[PDB]
């Protein structure tokens, strides 16, 4: 039983506290993205939607009720060990379930010097800085990361790659609240850059004299509102209520910033592939250090990574991060009628996920 | 891909904060089954085990350290909504990734019985067993029957010996038997017993007057400590470390105190079954009306349900549950050479789970 991405929708981006999103509560982030659905999908039979699956870094359970969706479906929220899609990949192949509903929501600790932004774990923070340390990653390498996601991601928006995706939230009225990723700063210059304050300023590493901190607000990324679903099933539900399947779910697995790599190894081991198989790699920007290593580790080109831009740029989404991804890899296989693309971020108290993709 | 049951082990249950395993590290509990495992399959390959799921009510990361089990081994910690361990592993091995996987889980030290001041466990989940009674029309002698039932079958399973390949008895650092059976147990329980014990808890049913509370300290499950493992796995998985499969799993499904029957109704479904097809059903005994309920509800005969006694003798182990009544159904269907068992409880944020079990 293969499990095939059916549909992969997601909110624009909302800054914490003085944003477009902040009144609109999680709960209504989450119940517009299934009304979309629906007129996506208007004929759609939801008593084979067994589960709608929310990662929240009772919501779940509450968001069935409030979308309407039938008393049959389940609902499911994830913080240990499992990520949404991968869980409902797993479902789906397991043939018990026919259509799953699989996301997340974020709706308001690191926090950059000077704007008091989220941005996000202190201690993840400091062990950016270490990996850059122990790597050898210049404040330059992690600002010149930074800066081609600011560029990426204007390229992306202004070029209308997310115009599909990207599902606009509105009043209760109807008026637009938001329909673009707020939090972009495509002004982003290095010379800009290199002002900023670093923002994280160890025993087994005792090599290390002093901890070269390089991350700040800018090379970060920061926490924003949202929510993202991906509509997972198998070819038989897809074909009985006429969705047309727009990629294939090859493999998953599963593996303190340092998980990504290894569960992409494993990832790509369980598919039969290797790194030359695969068009396209994204992965979380949560720090430029830990994209930048995983780069390092496993030979990654530079035209292949995080195309469209990544949270640096538009925000990190904390539990919505992992269908926003993979949505935008969805969308982005069918653009450049590519084949492949591996998906990866942390789940994570040191673990990561990766998911390979087919068009 | 099918799962396969190919073990399943559990802890002897100890009585909370006066009994045998108060001072025994929950860490402990979870290792001491691993190292029974090895003992039984000492040629197996770890490497092979990609997950232990375990479900409490950062603990399934710590076990496989503390295990030395491969560091290729994750963990994953149930307390994570909406789902169950053995119904997680399950999926897993049928998605056709993961090979063998460890889920179980396991309980250490609410509301409680109002003489003994145990834990018997929520109150409000206690007001709407009361509730369902009340309704239903399960009078104070109905619980209590209910409830010698579960000590007089309880007593015969072990007394029977039935519990003897799969309670694994829990020792201290030295190697001295600390808990060898299920102590919360009291064999000695009558009808008289019963009916002097105090009850513990006393607009959506407008035409109720009064609630009938029946449940007490002996007609609802004490919280007892233990833990429980089952060893799931495809079946080229056992084939490479010839492990030989008990069970296999045909279905799950996944559906305050009721959820437990549409749950069961949806597993029968999917599985192509009716209640006739199955030999022996297995419901978590949180409260006696509940159980009453869903017995009457799906027209479950007597001779069929907890028939080895339930968590109202030997003791409601929370996050263990899964396993613990799962693997008693395993090693029952063997004992009857039966087919088909049903096993389910409560998630349970309202959610039920049933699963439904071959044995091979
Ligand atoms: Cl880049």
């Amino acid at each position: 039983e293969e499990a095939f991405i059916y549909e992969a929708i997601r909110t624009p981006r909302g800054k914490q506290k003085n944003g477009s999103l902040t009144e609109v509560k999680p709960l209504n982030l989450v119940v517009g993205l299934v009304d979309e659905l629906r007129r996506r999908y208007p004929d759609l039979d939801e008593t084979l939607i067994s589960d709608m699956i929310l990662g929240v870094v009772d919501i779940a359970r509450t968001a069935v009720l409030a979308a309407g969706l039938p008393e049959t479906t389940g609902g499911v929220q994830l913080n240990s060990g499992l990520e949404a899609v991968n869980t409902a990949a797993q479902k789906v192949r397991s043939g018990w379930d026919d259509l799953v509903l699989a996301g997340g929501v974020e709706s308001m600790w690191a926090t950059d010097p000077e704007t008091n932004y989220r941005i996000g774990f202190v201690p993840q923070g400091i062990g950016a800085d270490l990996i850059a340390t122990l790597e050898g990653f210049s404040r330059e390498d992690v600002d010149a990361y930074a800066l081609r996601s600011q560029q990426k991601a204007a390229a992306a928006w202004s070029g209308g790659y997310f115009a599909k995706s990207v599902v606009p939230v509105r009043d209760q009225n109807g008026l637009v609240i938001l329909d673009h990723d707020e939090h972009m700063r495509p002004d982003t210059t290095m010379e800009g850059l290199a002002k900023l304050k670093t923002a994280f300023d160890l025993q087994k590493y005792h090599w290390v004299e002093k901890i070269n901190h390089v991350h700040t607000g800018g090379n970060s990324s920061g926490i924003v509102d949202g929510a993202a679903l991906v509509l997972v099933g198998s070819e038989k539900a897809g074909k009985s209520q006429g969705l047309t399947p727009r990629a294939r779910i090859v493999a998953t697995a599963t593996s303190m910033l340092t998980g990504p790599t290894p569960a992409t190894r494993k990832v790509l081991d369980r598919a039969g592939l290797t790194i030359d198989d695969i068009d396209l790699f994204e992965l979380n920007e949560a720090f430029a250090s830990v994209v930048l290593k995983f780069q390092k580790d496993l030979n990654i080109p530079d035209e292949k990574l995080n195309v469209n831009g990544g949270a640096i740029a538009m925000g990190h989404p904390l539990g919505a991060t992992g269908a926003m991804i993979t949505g935008t890899m969805v969308d982005e296989l069918e653009r450049r009628n590519a084949r492949r693309a591996l998906i990866t971020l942390c789940i994570g108290g040191g673990m990561g996920v990766a998911t390979i993709i087919e068009r």
